[PDB]
């Protein structure tokens, strides 16, 4: 049953050990009345303990230990009654989050002499409401206090079903004793008291802690204070178990208007001013051995002077001395827990918070500060107070022994002892302890689908003869100054006065930017923000496709935001709501409606805008829902003039954005209905519109609204890894970029066609690799294999149809048979595969392909080969 | 000419709600209001939005007073709130009652001025419209989330309400007042009852049946429609059986009703919608049954390759309805090779009754709790005043009043249509 | 019960009132002992009920649209000296109420709020608390009658008599000490017109 050797003790910590893990099992009912049962057996025992505190402490007075020894049951109760700290603390079922709370373990409390049964009490009581034990190494003077805390808190707990040695104490404390508790493995946390060396030799332990320093308590009385509650405070604070209570207002920092007024009422109310030979007798004691004397402490005042050699009337209930010097150098200005008090003579507010501030940083850093001022029309001196004061409790207007142990003059501050000091003392628990610090929360986490979009530039208009009809509908119904951009092929052509034509013969101002050419350059787009920061458009326009609605639309940002740097601005990223550079909202100065004359850039839909760099060289795809083109328009009658290549070019990307869009990861089922519609309308009518061209309108245009169907594709399933080879297969040899995506996705597909790949990309929407499926999926919407295919032949069939649509327009079978030499390939090759990996068009790609893979895949198709891994 | 156009945001997946306004309401506004009906305030749906909007600098004002079939009381009630509120954001939630009822609160609260009779007001096309809607993004924004699988108004400009005083459903329409925002989460309809999961569903499968043959059908409004069919046969029975014992089929079923919804607010409705609107005021039949009961008539009256007339639209040359039905089977499967287009028909079908008879859909009106004195009384008002609905002007035969009532009433019967 | 309470109410509206006006939130003490008190009268006239001022006020406030307090303000100081005489035409007929003691119970008022001193005669108790309701009026922004109160001498004396016979129809008059005349109500709506005293 007692503790004095290190045996005893691995013996004790088991026998409890074991409680835990059968009062671990516990409910809230079974625990709710447990807490009850404790706290009544130690409030009706309010008064014996703090009998037994001052016999054997030597300190404190009884009155005001029995206000902490029942602050420390009802006021705890009230409180952490109703915490909820069994099992599951909220639900987020939106969401799949679950807290649920599971406990701590057991603990070792450090009990001072100051507070030993309160602390006690606190601690013991908040230990058994998360489901805890502990076991108590207390101060030798008070052992038999602390001790006879716990079994009237036990006692009463086992009571009303609980195990018999759940709490445990140590009888005959020492330091071979804690020191071999502290370290003990089976214990899990140390909830310590009693200041430095204390808490410097808790966390030292190896364990965890809460362990809390202390120190001076700055209180500061301004002109605009209410100098009489002011006083009372202070000596209802420092009388208050003789100042031995921590946080008590060992400092105050009075300003001259109003100094001799609270000199004074501290006199008249049980104030001796120590003014001469009694103050330099007086900060004498104080101090023995660099330390604050062990005897002074708690100790009443008269009984002071008597160690000091001098007397005063046995009714003052402080000590007062005048002094300036703010340093170590005075002991009248540390951590005297008596009840003694220093007071500071200030010029002003802020000459006395500076003051504060500098002798709460000598011995009291972190643990809470005090003002005393109008609570309500001075709030920037509290603003000033708190932003400037390192305490974790500032208390206005409020005595700190009685408010830093929080529900009596402030609510909404959880009622505690053991106030945590923050790092700032050495405690990384920044606040009034409780019993949510006692308490392992833990956190299930369901597999959330991520969230995503089908999002289009709204007023998109689609036939032969739409353009006027489309313009006339929401431009000149509206906006007055245009920028018509696009390439010179269109300006001399007679493709954008069919835009100005209609413009004009209406109120508006045109000016037309046409210095795009292909893989337009940052030098195109500054020189084209530099045009439009001039003219001042309403409005933007974008005709032919790719270079020019690439160039726009970016246009349209630095004419709205000309400090965008587009070194940010196509930064890659892992998602695209998670943006590192948010792009900016830009709708206001100028819209971005668009045009296109071109089949498969689709750009007239999605947010993509390639660029490149035009010092390295790089395109770089970049890319928000921002910078949509707000009113795409898409009229076949621009298209029926197009040579043979760029329509194969064209509508053989929109392939690859539809082949790699149903099979992305980033896939739903809304962009995969377009994406296919796109594919059927490519395989019917895109030979024809090779061959026979104008001939056959009624393809030309099906190719131009499918092209544009894909963008609704890969608008929202952003591309695969075919496009981040072709931005820079397409850059480094100035291949356009059709004709590269071309000369891979005959060789990306049976990549992606593994279904045990390498490496995944990790979408939780993405079970599994379905790439093998998905592509066959496609066969079959097509038409290639109808019956009971193996899977594999409906790839096999897939790409037949590629090979085969690839030479009926022309396109080479590999890239040597393009116009690329080996010499200049093998070379900067290396570069181009690893600057595609760290494209963002790869990210969407099911496989997460690895540099040493689309090397491969590069290679092969310079060779005109077969990837087969 | 033609068109695709919809909201600039489409968030779709289960969880996407919070996801849809920490987002962007929060993002630019700090007034809301919301719109629902009663059974979604009180089981706690509209505080899965207002909790996380109060979280943030916003003040929300709920109207929870909706009832099915939205009367023009409410709308012009909702307004008086609106107009008291000020919300800088509108918020509809619950489907399609509340959705149809929000869309033209957003109306009378940027222009109170407006009148009712001069929205309703069929027209031969939506641009060449006399009462011109008026610009709304100005005061509110108009957020639309859903709680059922059958509507698409997440998407759509349609706005079906009813004066309160003649009983005709009005399926107004404009896109002037389509939402900026729709927010399908199946967060919502995983415990929704299976009279709705069948109603609801199974409407969607004529927002898109009625909008891959309709005559303004676009290769843009037609792989959603289909992809609307595909997924609406492999999920919607079991949405109704296993109900949300299988939510990825309760999701699936979610998306595929609003990805009708992108094709027939493209592709406008055809002629199932305008007779529903008026079976189902008069008799207060529910919206997808009423269109259930006719769809499998519809369909052999819309595919006769030699009808009495054509609805007269450019891009419609010959008519196609014949072929455009079997494309449908040929792509879900119903379709076996080597048919006539005759039978891919009979096989469609099928696979329509097969659906309503396995999700709790009578074979006839009779069975749908209607007497046959009250019907046949009032059949010839319902069967010239679907003539005059908006829904009708765009199905591919310019349908006869003489051959609208004989399938009313082969509907009754639960007879064909033969001709 | 009710007349510490309504006291109470009285010696905190007298040294908090005036504070909380001027001095507004910068002296919440007053401004928070005022909104007690405001709520201690409450304690009083639930249990004992109002006198005519809130009568006449009802009616003169609802027809010209003048605040509650506003019509309080200018009535009080006349209805004072009109219930204010030990020999009145009425009382009103209640059992505890044998003599009429209003002339006695506004001097306790006084004498409890230190308007009085020693040596009065129950006669200047009464000035001495008129008096202190000028001061109190003049220094929170109250005019000096109802015709400085925005309302015109023509639509007052045309329908005078109706709210005149409508206040004694008012369910709080039945309460107050001397059962007033129709004669006696209108007199004392038209002196707080032109700003004028109830002498009789
Ligand atoms: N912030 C609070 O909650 C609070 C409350 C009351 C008192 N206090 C502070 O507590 C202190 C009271 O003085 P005390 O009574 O703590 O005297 P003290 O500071 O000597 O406390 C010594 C305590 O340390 C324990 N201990 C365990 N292992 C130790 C080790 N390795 N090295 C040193 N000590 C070890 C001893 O058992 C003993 O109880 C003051 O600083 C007072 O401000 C803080
Ligand atoms: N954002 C997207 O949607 C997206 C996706 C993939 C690739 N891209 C980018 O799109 C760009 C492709 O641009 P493009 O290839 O679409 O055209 P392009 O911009 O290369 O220029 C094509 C050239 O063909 C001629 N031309 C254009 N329209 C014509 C017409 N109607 N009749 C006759 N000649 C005409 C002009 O000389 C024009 O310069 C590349 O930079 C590619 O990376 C964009
Ligand atoms: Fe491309």
């Amino acid at each position: 049953m007692a503790v004095t050797n290190v045996a005893e003790l691995n013996a004790l910590v088991e026998r409890v050990k074991k409680a835990q893990r059968e009062y671990a099992s516990f409910t809230q009912e079974q625990v709710d009345k447990i807490f009850r049962a404790a706290a009544l057996a130690a409030a009706d025992a309010r008064i014996p303990l703090a009998k037994m505190a001052v016999a054997e402490s030597g300190m404190g007075i009884v009155e005001d230990k029995v206000i902490k020894n029942h602050f420390a049951s009802e006021y705890i109760y009230n409180a952490y009654k109703d915490e909820k700290t069994c099992g599951v603390l909220s639900e987020d079922d939106t969401f799949g989050t679950i807290t649920i709370a599971e406990p701590i373990g057991i603990i070792c409390g450090i009990v001072p002499t100051t507070n030993p049964t309160s602390t006690a009490i606190f601690k013991s009581l908040i230990s058994l409401k998360t489901r805890n034990a502990i076991i108590f190494s207390p101060h030798p003077r008070a052992k038999d206090a602390t001790n006879k805390a716990a079994d009237i808190v036990l006692q009463a707990a086992i009571a009303a079903g609980a195990p018999k040695d759940l709490i445990g104490w140590i009888d005959q404390p020492s330091v071979e004793l804690s020191n071999a508790l502290m370290h003990h493995p089976d214990i899990n946390l140390i909830l310590a008291t009693g200041g430095p060396g204390m808490v410097k030799a808790a966390y030292s332990s190896g364990k965890p802690a809460i362990g809390v320093g202390a120190g001076n308590t700055p209180v500061v009385i301004d002109e605009t204070a209410d100098i009489k509650r002011a006083v009372a405070s202070v000596l209802m604070s420092k009388t208050f178990d003789n100042g031995v209570i921590c946080a008590s207002e060992q400092s105050v920092v009075v300003v001259d208007s109003v100094y001799d007024a609270v000199r004074e009422r501290f006199a008249t109310h049980g104030g001796y001013l120590l003014q001469g030979k009694e103050l330099k007798a007086v900060q004498d004691v104080i101090l023995k051995n660099g330390a604050l004397n062990a005897a002074i402490v708690g100790q009443p005042a008269y009984k002071i002077a008597e160690l000091a050699g001098f007397s005063v009337p046995e009714n003052t209930k402080i000590l007062i001395g005048e002094v300036t010097v703010v340093d170590e150098s005075e002991p009248f200005a540390h951590e005297k827990l008596s009840p003694t008090l220093a007071m500071y003579r200030a010029k002003d507010f802020e000459d006395a918070v500076e003051k504060a501030e500098k002798l709460v940083a000598m011995g009291g850093i972190g643990h809470t500060s005090c003002l005393y001022t109008d609570q309500d029309n001075q709030p920037a001196r509290v603003s000033y107070f708190g932003q400037k004061m390192k305490t974790a409790r500032i208390l206005i207007n409020t005595p700190a022994s009685q408010g830093g142990i929080g529900d009596l003059y402030n609510f909404k501050l959880a009622p505690s002892l053991t106030l945590g000091c923050g790092s700032w003392g050495g405690n990384s628990i920044s606040e009034n302890v409780g019993p949510k610090h006692l308490i392992n929360k833990k956190t299930v986490a369901k597999r959330a689908e991520n969230m995503l979009w089908h999002k289009l530039p709204k007023s998109i208009y689609f036939r032969r003869g739409s353009l006027p009809i489309a313009l006339d509908e929401v431009i000149t119904d509206g906006h007055k100054r245009a920028l018509i951009v696009t390439d010179r092929f269109l300006f001399n052509n007679g493709y954008a006065d069919q835009i100005t034509s209609v413009l004009k013969a209406a109120g508006v101002e045109t000016e037309v930017f046409f210095e795009v050419e292909a893989d337009p350059t940052l030098s195109i787009v500054r020189k084209g923000a530099e045009l439009a920061n001039s003219f001042k458009p309403d409005v933007i326009i974008a005709l032919g496709g790719g270079s020019p609605m690439d160039a726009a639309k970016i246009m349209w940002v630095m004419y709205e935001h000309p400090e965008t740097h587009f070194e940010e601005l196509a930064l890659r990223f892992m998602d695209i709501r998670k943006r590192i550079y948010k792009f900016p909202k830009m709708g206001v100065k100028a819209k971005m409606i668009a045009v296109t004359t071109t089949s498969g850039t689709g750009s007239e839909v999605t947010p993509f805008a390639v660029v490149t760099d035009d010092a390295t060289g790089q395109k770089y795809p970049l890319a928000d829902y921002a910078l949509t083109p707000d009113m795409a328009i898409v009229d076949a009658n621009l298209v029926m003039d197009m040579p043979k290549s760029l329509c194969a070019f064209g509508g053989l990307d929109a392939v690859t954005h539809a082949m790699e869009a149903y099979v992305s990861v980033l896939a739903s089922e809304f962009s995969d209905g377009q994406a296919l519609q796109a594919l059927k309308l490519l395989k019917e009518y895109l030979p024809a519109s090779y061959h026979e061209g104008s001939k056959n309108p009624v393809a030309r245009e099906r190719v131009h609204s499918a092209a544009t169907i894909a963008g609704i594709a890969f608008a929202n399933a952003f591309l695969g890894v075919c496009h981040s080879m072709a931005h820079k297969l397409g850059s480094q040899f100035h291949i356009p970029h059709g004709l590269a995506n071309a000369l891979l996705i005959c060789n990306v597909i049976r990549y992606n066609a593994n279904d045990n790949p390498t490496k995944q990309t990790a979408f939780s929407q993405y079970d599994r690799p379905q790439a093998r499926r998905r592509y066959a999926e496609i066969a079959d919407h097509l038409g290639l294999s109808a019956p009971g295919d193996r899977t594999a032949a409906k790839i096999e069939k897939l790409l037949a149809w590629l090979e085969t649509l690839k030479a009926e327009l022309g396109i080479p079978k590999s890239i040597r048979e393009a116009g690329v030499q080996e010499a200049d390939f093998l070379a900067n090759v290396d570069k181009l595969s690893e600057d595609a990996f760290d494209d963002q068009c790869t990210g969407a790609n099911p496989r997460y392909p690895l540099i040493s893979e689309l090397k491969q895949i590069l290679l092969d198709t310079y060779y005109g080969r077969d990837y087969v891994e």
